[PDB]
């Protein structure tokens, strides 16, 4: 049957790291029960364009009056009755993954189902920054392939890329490598960037600017070591763009930056068309982001680690009761409908910044 | 929650026309619910590639022991268990539909909802077979553009493909017409079709070799309408290839085709990120056939009115219990779960020349 | 010599139209002058992606602190000093487009003089909303041709497109005219775009997704009409790879939208490094943002008339004291340091809605 | 306000080398300050075409006519009153940066301020002519380290590359290392030239014909070391077609063979655009020139040290007042309005050759 969506709740945590993040959340009311989102925006627009201030009112001014009060067949009708407004995609995810959510528990089932995974468990990878030298880079590489983690990533810069690879891959000539090259590199470098092609690199992620694919096609043809798309990929037709110009052969495909679930399995589905790995990118979420980025992963393509490590290497303590804990690279999907999680709603007032409710 | 396929029977029915039809169906049975789909194969492979003989063999013999006995978290874990068969799509697809139809049921969903759709109608036309001249033409067309029908079809071939679309066009001037070049074409009789594109064609449909995209993308390069792929887009990666080579600008999407619902989400998603419309094809299909048809209809991809006219235009007595009939050339979404259809088994008995059941 | 921005004021105005508009307005203070602009942003994100809650708070919570009490050479290190942050260019426009007005201001030299601009007016056309019908449409822009404006641009839609130009051309053979596609089309739609070919349209603007380029450029290809780019061109570096695609052949500049004068400069000078012509878009601006975008729009590539048309169009009464109005669409430059116009601070404060000022 | 230009003196001096230099200068007075060019063409043309007997014809026959008595906005306004005449850029450019430099005395500005730069020093690289040996070019080069330049560039000829760059390189691994071709290489020595790739360089400079683009664009297909444009690169669309045709990742940008300051920002602004750095070039000038390209250098995609080195490693004595004296790699920007240096006219007068006044 159809939900009616009759209350949000906007709550904005400070969640203390293991110094403290803000976590705004979106939670959907409906029919008995409760869809639960994170919004990835940032205080200020660093990662990408959209910023806490403007996602939170655009909701409480625009998406949230749009869907109180209105019934739904399904989450792409809710993504659909907002529509008219322009980019905003991790606000629009905030209402879209609350409602996959909701959706899913109307009807008990877990949400990756839904969107047609049928994996159990999914394969995690590790990210490490800038290390002071090779030895230390490599000491600690050699501590993640013990945990078992199933990739590595290693932060990367200009004066330190080619060293920290090749160290690493002397000492490890066979585990899966990539590396972060966080848009810090220009044209002028495919010469230096070249240099990694010997190490066998399963790619480098989005060395040059955020929102390029069209130089990320020239240096993709200067180099061998495939590119991995990130911020330059927000819809399906980014990908499309991005895969059919040569721009990457690999997406980092994360969940909200593309507008949430409908539109991260059209990305997944459009880079699969072109036999394109995508993996699921994270973003230092609660476990609230996690377990929905858990339930993403489950489908097909996902063929790549994703960055869903343990929360507890994250938080002293997460806003959710269930545990999600990878052992030997593999976290497993949390049990029960949607998300498979579920707020601690006293914890959860304990570190509340703000909170808000809406009704029609 | 999860669902176990429990028992299969394939029954195959005759209809007379309005030749005649030959409808296998597939009824999946489990959790006190049953799925049914309709095959698109022919007795002889004169549409495409696949038979009967060959299609049930490859369900008794191979599909069904895969799946009886197995328990199931959706239908693309249905899918997946099949295993590496190569083609043999329509096949797969009585599998993969009817195991869409019996998920949706033991949900109480219906199909295209679960698939994305939030349609309630959808917009169809006609194709009309071969026209004996120039007025007989403008007069069959007549009655269909008097039923309100959105798109008016010709079957074409040289030397009578160019006439009836001035004869149609200045006789109806204004109405969406297109062709069905029926592969009765070469790269030889390019300069034929260029002579169709005053009259402003929406497409001309799989105008060269049924298998091809290389030549359609040099003749869509020499005419200015725009050129359908049916017969040569048999999955989402065929898509894909398709548009990035220009072999057309719009795919007939034919669900048993591609082998079932979920590669037709992904082949409509697939068109969509290239900026391609799609619309859905008919194989003359019983009501199963054609309400599996309506509900995939209902994505917002499908942009063009489909093939999926009114049952009573066939059969003088359907399969189902329910009226599958356009008004204005819209077809409803007939209600209830999963296909929202029913078969009419005393009806179905008195027409059924085959049937067997298979267990675990 | 260098300037000290030692204060920030914020103020947000609410003008009647002739439904309204929201002028949000940033006052710098320095060395006894005062530099003025004017925020383009919405309310909520209808045109393209920022919004007026998202860039006030990036002003006021990152941009101003970065600025005030700080002393600058020009306006260039000013925009350096706001550092890497994503997007949002019509915010750093605000900061950028004041700061010009600023510099200007203390050495008293006109604004366009410093951009290298010598023309003395500018030529001016005006963009008509949708029509009612192909009578009324040759009639409102009569009026317009009365009035001498020197291009003409409707907005269209299908099937509201081609025949309002037919109408008008027949019904003004001879004139400049446009239109504004809007954005309402994709590459399905572009059988229905070449229609407008014959009818000698200087371009068609924005007809496909407004962060496309690609779509655009394969457009460009099977239509004759050139066509211009808006919502896609926000930096010289998009101006250069749509004009390398050959997304277009023609960009409207709008100041802000690029992130302020100098980077409008950039674009400027790609465009006529690859022989295309810019024009000068239009916001709905108060006089403070139309006075602006006059003097932009004397540097030499400005060689297509702008969205500039007269003041008294928009506004009973403006913001500033003097008037900005058009004759023989002819828009002179206002006389005066900087932008060569004055808030009038009396009329001012009967609209304001907020204000707030803001120190070291 | 305006300024009128009333008297113009042209002084060619013979500069005493540390044989003698022809130095062709251009003042222009006005509003009681005085702007000073120098100009770049030889007696013969060897570097490109111009030549001081026809330039100083064209100045004193044409240019100087054409604004003697005239009142101007700024220096484009000066740039566009001479406009109908064919090349003749660094003619052109005498004029144009004497109206800089006028200009920016009228307001009491830098002229790299006016121009949008902020730098306070410049990175300064080091010329070396062909040695003998390879150990006579790294005793050089080690000198030229040890003195803090942050670029060796190395002349190279047929016979004599691979060879001095292979026995820099090893001695020294990390330092930026580019090259000098000289126009005198063919495609015929691809070959010869990709063995250079081994050894890093930033780039080579123009190894093919002084006004070519085209086969610089298939020569950059066959080697990987980047190519670098001089001579072929005279105006910001010769440099957009450049970067767009793939003749080259790097610019040579020198002003007055672009035609002066205001085109030399523009090949900056569309190198820029393509994320293409460039450097500024010397022509052996004396304080004048020097000081107009330490200005313009100033601008942000001067990303590569350029050839404004010490003037004492020139002259035994300067035409200006102020030393121009790099210390450490760093040239610092001389200050006071527009070049900020000033000639000794005691001096100059000692080594004039020819000097003459005109006025309206």
């Amino acid at each position: 049957r159809m939900f009616k969506i009759e209350a949000a709740e906007i709550v904005v945590a400070r969640l203390p790291l293991k110094t403290h993040k803000v976590v705004p959340l979106l939670i959907l009311h409906g029919e008995g029960v409760q869809g639960v989102a994170e919004g990835t925006m940032e205080a200020r627009p660093m990662y990408r364009e959209e910023t806490i201030a403007g996602a939170l009112d655009l909701l409480r001014g625009t998406f949230l009056p749009a869907i109180l009060g209105q019934t739904f067949a399904n989450p792409e009708a809710v993504s659909d009755a907002l529509g008219s407004y322009r980019g905003n995609r991790m606000a629009r995810a905030m209402v879209e993954m609350a409602a996959w959510d909701l959706w899913a528990r109307t009807l008990g089932v877990p949400l990756g189902t839904l969107l047609g995974g049928h994996k159990e468990q999914v394969e995690v990878g590790v990210s490490l920054g800038i290390q002071a030298d090779c030895q230390a880079t490599v000491d600690l590489v050699r501590r993640h392939v013990e945990q078992g983690y199933r990739r590595i990533k290693l932060k990367i810069k200009p004066g330190w890329d080619v060293q920290p690879v090749r160290c690493t891959r002397e000492a490890f000539p066979d585990i899966r490598l990539t590396v972060d090259a966080n848009s810090a590199y220009t044209l002028a470098d495919a010469g230096r960037l070249r240099q990694l092609d010997e190490y066998d690199l399963t790619y480098i992620e989005q060395p040059l600017a955020w929102d390029d694919l069209v130089d990320h096609a020239e240096l993709a043809r200067r180099i061998r070591t495939p590119l991995c798309l990130d911020e330059s990929v927000a819809s399906a037709s980014d990908a499309r763009k991005a895969l059919a110009l040569g721009a990457g052969g690999v997406i980092n495909l994360k969940v909200a930056r593309v507008g949430g679930h409908a539109e991260s399995r059209r990305v997944h589905d459009v880079a699969q068309s072109f036999g394109a790995p995508v993996w699921c990118g994270g973003m230092l979420e609660s476990g609230i982001g996690r377990a929905h980025n858990i339930h993403l992963s489950t489908l097909s393509n996902f063929r790549l680690p994703g960055d869903t490590s343990s929360a507890s290497r994250y938080w002293e303590r997460d806003l959710i009761q269930e545990p999600l804990e990878a052992v030997d690279g593999l976290m497993p999907v949390p049990q029960g409908p949607g998300t498979g999680v579920t707020l601690d709603r006293e914890f959860l007032a304990t570190v509340t910044e703000a909170q808000e409710e809406h009704r029609a």
